[PDB]
């Protein structure tokens, strides 16, 4: 079964309630904090490793020795939370905290975030193959469970339109930045500019095009460190990097069923910009 | 800085002196549980990572599909502590506590200790070397300062001289194993079949071949689940298995430093036998 916390749903092992209480009431927030959110299953390892590597200027010696959950730890799990409360500055860390689970220190600080949002359908099928045979987590009967119980939003972390919509708000702040998965594989040189615009950073042609491919998913799935998840799978029954690409959902999604989430995603999405909803094709 | 508690030296991160203090009048120790004791650096994770495979049968998916602190935890760690009074038993955990810091909930039970001791000029190498990077600890300025830290004790976990005259009261007791990280050089084999006897567990020839295979330094250097620690480290260089061999010390003492060294070694240990002095011996 889920550990439930305020009605949101984490894995059973690594995570702990009087932890997520302090995160989000107590863990302090720097000014000089680069942080990643995301919904589950969002490309957030592809976006902390090409953070790395941006650190790197492109050298891949570092992402290559020590694993990437060190590199950028997962603040709200245990491991996470008790390496950053020491952590010196300037840190880097994830999250798929939705918004009102976050620090409340982050509010009054100047920390900058950058949101990664994808295509949910996209996100569905991601998190149908990862959570399947993966331990200490509520697993579904079947594909058909599966897709209802995204739809409602009784999985982890809850429900991706939720999400979505509790962060967007902070949208028009100066320390926060909003990026697709979609832009991401579809014009990676340009993204990353962007990133380097919004974190201060310059990089010459040489360091960028070690980024592009150290930072390629067939690159990442032959690295041991960044290809390390510490989520514990049932490795008695069977993989973070799985396709890569973006609209793998046309594959999985019945014509019916992607009929009624673009009637729930039509729904939920109206009080939205339109031009937000046009960013995740 | 260190973290001090009681006197002894502790990480930065990691540890609160809250935790240190009900390690010691409050964690249950369990009749059940097998507990590694060791100086930081005599070989903690080698020993894991045989008692791992040893409960596997040298069945290497385990090993390497969970990391390594999570199959023996740091009893006294803010991740270990937590951890392991959820785990259920038979509960397999690691210590370098010297023992008066050790729960106390232990010496009226049953549960049974393996204690390494290592040579201490190969530990104080195999730690300038691992330490000397790694962040939330005080850094030595040089070679000539992390030698003189090490001899006074003003290290991670005090004196080894004190560590091991606080243990080795214990020498004789039934659920109490020792163990030199020599011995477990010379003949691996040797060694295990000492644990098995101490556990009371057996094993089929095929199953001990795939124990010490498993547990050899080059199958365990590339299993990124047990060639890794979670001390994090000023990236730099620093692995923790660096040579994994006995003597390595001559490579770096200075000859004064060795002599000034044999002297201190023989003042402290003199009141010991010398069994164990030359068991420390490659
Ligand atoms: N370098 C890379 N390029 C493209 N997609 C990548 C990638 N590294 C990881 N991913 C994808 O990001 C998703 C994991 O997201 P997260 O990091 O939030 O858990 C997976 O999607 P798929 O399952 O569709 O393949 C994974 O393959
Ligand atoms: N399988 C193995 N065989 C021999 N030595 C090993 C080993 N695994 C780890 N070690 C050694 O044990 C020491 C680390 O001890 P600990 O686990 O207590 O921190 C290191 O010593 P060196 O630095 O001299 O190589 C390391 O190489």
């Amino acid at each position: 079964d889920f550990l439930w916390f305020e009605g949101i749903a984490f894995p059973t092992m690594g995570f702990r309630s009087e932890t997520l209480r302090k995160v989000r009431d107590e863990f302090v927030i720097r000014d000089e904090d680069v942080i990643i959110l995301t919904y589950p299953k969002s490309g957030t390892n592809w976006l902390a490793e090409i953070l790395c590597l941006m650190h790197s200027k492109g050298d891949a010696k570092w992402i290559q020795s020590v694993p990437i959950w060190e590199r950028s730890p997962w603040v709200e799990s245990e491991i996470g939370y008790t390496a950053l409360s020491e952590t010196e500055s300037p840190r880097l860390f994830s999250s798929h905290l939705p918004i009102q689970l976050f620090p409340k220190s982050f509010f009054s600080s100047k920390a900058k975030v950058i949101y990664l949002m994808r295509n949910p359908r996209d996100v569905l099928v991601s998190g149908y193959f990862f959570w399947k045979n993966m331990k200490f987590i509520k697993k579904p009967k079947s594909w058909e469970e599966y897709f209802e119980w995204f739809c409602q939003g009784t999985v982890l972390y809850g429900s991706w339109f939720d999400h979505i919509h509790g962060w967007m708000p902070m949208r028009e702040e100066k320390n926060f930045l909003l990026l697709s998965y979609e832009e991401l594989k579809q014009d990676t040189g340009r993204t990353i500019e962007k990133i380097c615009q919004f974190l201060g950073k310059t990089l010459e042609p040489e360091e960028l095009n070690l980024i592009l491919k150290n930072s390629s998913f067939q690159s990442m799935k032959e690295n041991k460190m960044s290809n390390y998840s510490l989520l514990s799978v049932d490795y008695v029954v069977d993989q973070l990097l799985r396709k890569g690409v973006s609209g793998d959902w046309k594959n999985h999604f019945t014509v019916a069923q992607a009929e009624d989430f673009d009637k729930l995603f039509q729904e939920k999405m109206a009080d939205l910009p339109r031009k937000l909803a046009a960013a995740l094709e």
